[PDB]
């Protein structure tokens, strides 16, 4: 068995096993005896005949494919996939392409030597499409089509087509750098432009020269995918017509209830017909309050159905049942229906360029997102979309939503590229490259929070910091509070800082707005206002009805919709905190323990006041003063800590709390710069003794500290004794 003949045999063999055998075939060149080589060549081909039989078995157990708008494009798409490594398929609303493309690949013969990876944004979209495909081909669970939504779960050996989330294939990179488990990869819903989808598209661009066998298919909505085609070396684009019957759009812009409009929108829709209605909701605690209000309103033949990604398998599959009635689905942004109610708002992750924080504001959604919510009404009958905002409001919205890469803190970006083993940020083929100027600043903060080391790799603290959905500065304050029994007060302020201040101030009532907000103010901290209020709101929420409480936000000048968001984020955090195994206290923590935990995320934000009683000195010789109307504006203490710094007329320090200088050193060990001076000898102590200064970013946390310099630096001690 000549070496070339057994290497030609590897072409007819599965992907991972080709690499192992070819390396062992080269291990036979180092063998000496001629006939001993030919013998071990023979036993290797018996394993190769075994592995080549696993290919034949997979090819003979292939199911026959049956196609029920995309079917006209089938021959077009089939031939384009055949003669191109990268092809793009954009289709609207109909979503017929999502289930049909994996079969098209199978009809080429792909699923045999490697799986057919298909990527979806969340876990629910993976299983349903896998199931819908499995029905169509008349296969049973455990056959040629499976899925995976947890990194622990493995697919069956028979599985030819694999559905998964975007974060699952990213998590598979480290173990399989070349992604040899698959021979086809389909990235679906790519128009969402999340980090995971942007990470996956760039990595595949790197992986293409190493994989002359792989075939890539990027599929999304009609959100112009020429960008995807340009990212690869000018890939083909195929546009299947959605062919939904046109939708009617009514612009109905908004005692005065934000929920009232949804009641009146239900009234208008029911008058036309009784078709199933889909109401888009931002947040899941708002879903429950709207759901209870619609059920307590008591309608005829009504079913209010609240959808969550945190629902059970049984619960979630109820939306896909046959109902035989009317059902009102109040779903989050995860999304037969005839009608749609669209308030036009959603929670988006935006980085604040003026306060240098990453927050999660509620924003007027773009035109392309509103058009996707519109296209939910796709049926033989004309559907109806009701937008709860004007027609100016819609056309005063941007056409598209900025990619997540372009609105995320680069610290969080890198923190996931290193958690994923993606390499250096500047050397990654981005579809949208972030600004290079802030790459270095991002690393400085990750180092400021001890999130990284240099082997690039990340601290075990950075593993915990990759998990939390808040800002690294805020996420670090969380992880510290574990050591001080204030994980509660940490998560309160951490969430409260991740959103716009719910305490409102209208021009009409400013004295009253301040009078009522003033009840929850601490004499020494602007982070204890959030904790005091959150406690008060909890007592009112436990003694008041949803209407008595929601109306209380009006009388306390509070943004009810942001109060719910504060609780949504608090719970999405505590979900991760418990995923990491971190306890949470039930007793109140003391001023020190909570502000030491705030300090480890606000180290670049420490200030020392001058004897002027006015201005402050900060990191890198920064000069600031505290925002007017902070709790400490009239009694400015010697050392403060500010949640954020922003320049207007000058650099101001917003959200501040007083600290002790002594607290800063035991946490600044990674950043202290300690210098000494005035070395001399003492008789009773009996050693050279200097005085030590310690700085943080130039700040004298320690000014005059007598040290035992002989125990510190003995070498330079003698070399100053000769002088």
């Amino acid at each position: 068995l000549t070496f070339t003949a057994l290497q030609q045999r590897l072409d007819s063999l599965m992907l991972r096993d080709r690499l192992r055998f070819s390396r062992r075939l080269h291990g036979v060149k180092k063998v000496k005896n001629p006939d001993a080589q030919q013998a071990i060549f023979q036993e290797m081909a018996k394993e190769i005949d075994q592995a080549a039989g696993k290919v034949l078995l997979r090819e003979a157990a292939r199911p026959e494919i049956t196609y029920p708008p995309v079917s006209q494009k089938k021959q077009d798409i089939l031939e384009a996939i055949r003669d191109h490594q990268v092809v793009i398929v954009a289709g609207e609303t109909g979503s017929g392409k999502t289930t049909q493309l994996p079969k098209i690949c199978m009809e080429l013969g792909r699923g045999i030597k490697g799986l057919i990876g298909h990527t979806q944004p969340r876990r629910l979209a993976a299983r349903t499409v896998a199931n819908r495909i499995a029905e169509e081909l008349k296969t049973e669970p455990g056959g040629c089509i499976g899925y995976k939504v947890r990194f622990s779960d493995h697919v069956s050996d028979n599985t030819m087509v694999k559905l998964m989330t975007d974060g699952i294939l990213l998590a598979e990179i480290q173990q399989d750098r070349l992604l040899m488990q698959y021979d086809t990869i389909i990235i679906d819903e790519a128009h969402e432009r999340s980090l995971n989808i942007d990470f996956l598209l760039g990595y595949l661009k790197e992986l293409l020269p190493r994989r002359p066998d792989l075939k890539i298919i990027i599929t999304s909505a009609t959100i112009d995918p020429e960008r995807f085609s340009r990212h690869f070396n000018n890939a083909p684009i195929i546009e299947v017509s959605g062919r939904t019957y046109p939708v009617e759009v009514r612009y109905r812009p908004i005692e005065r209830d934000q929920l009232q409009a949804i009641f009146d929108a239900v009234d208008e829709l029911s008058q036309e017909s009784h078709g199933d209605i889909l109401i888009f909701m931002s947040g899941e605690r708002e879903i429950r309050a709207t759901a209870d209000a619609l059920n307590k309103l008591n309608l005829r033949h009504t079913e209010i159905l609240p959808l969550y990604a945190r629902l059970s398998n049984s619960e979630q599959n109820r939306v896909f049942q046959s109902h035989s009635g009317r059902r009102i689905v109040l779903a989050t942004n995860v999304a037969g229906i005839k009608y749609v109610i669209d308030p036009g708002t959603a929670r988006i992750s935006r980085y604040s360029y003026r306060t240098k924080v990453q927050r999660l504001p509620i924003e007027p959604i773009s035109q392309a997102s509103a058009n996707q919510r519109k296209g939910r009404c796709g049926r033989v009958s004309e559907g109806i979309c009701i937008r709860l905002y004007s027609e100016d409001d819609f056309l005063s919205r941007p056409e598209f939503t900025d990619p997540e890469i372009l609105r995320t803190n680069l610290a969080s970006v890198i923190l996931q590229m290193t958690a994923l083993g993606l390499g250096d940020i500047a050397a990654f083929p981005f579809v949208e490259a972030p600004d290079k100027r802030n790459i270095q600043d991002g690393v400085r903060l990750l180092e400021e929070l001890g999130a990284i080391t240099t082997d690039y790799k990340l601290t075990p603290l950075g593993r915990q910091l990759s998990q939390l959905p808040v800002d690294p500065r805020l996420a670090r304050m969380v992880l510290e509070a574990q050591k001080h029994g204030c994980v509660r007060e940490a998560m309160i302020i951490t969430s409260a800082l991740s959103i716009q201040d719910p305490r409102e101030r209208p021009m009409d009532k400013q004295q009253a707005s301040d009078e009522k907000h003033r009840r929850f103010h601490d004499k020494e901290s602007d982070f204890l206002a959030f904790v005091n209020l959150w406690n008060y709101l909890g007592e009112q929420q436990k003694a008041l009805s949803s209407n008595a409480f929601r109306r209380l936000c009006r009388t306390d000048y509070l943004n009810y919709l942001r109060v719910r968001e504060w609780q949504d984020i608090y719970t999405q955090l505590r979900q991760v905190v418990k995923e990491l195994g971190i306890p949470v206290n039930s007793e109140p923590a003391e001023y020190r323990e909570i502000h030491i935990a705030l300090l480890t995320g606000l180290l670049s934000h420490i200030g020392m006041k001058d004897a002027d009683k006015q201005e402050y000195t900060g990191a890198r010789n920064a000069r600031f003063s505290i925002f007017p109307g902070s709790g400490l504006f009239k009694k400015p203490p010697k050392w403060v800590m500010v949640a954020e710094l922003v320049e207007t007329s000058r650099l101001w320090g917003r959200i501040a709390a007083r600290i002790d200088p002594e607290w800063v050193e035991p946490v600044a060990q990674h950043l202290i710069k300690r210098t000494y001076s005035e070395p001399h000898w003492e008789r009773a102590q009996g050693a050279v003794m200097a005085t030590e200064k310690v700085t943080v970013y130039g700040l004298p946390i320690v000014a005059a500290r007598k040290v035992n310099y002989s125990q510190i630096d003995p070498a330079l001690c003698r070399e100053l004794f000769i002088r």
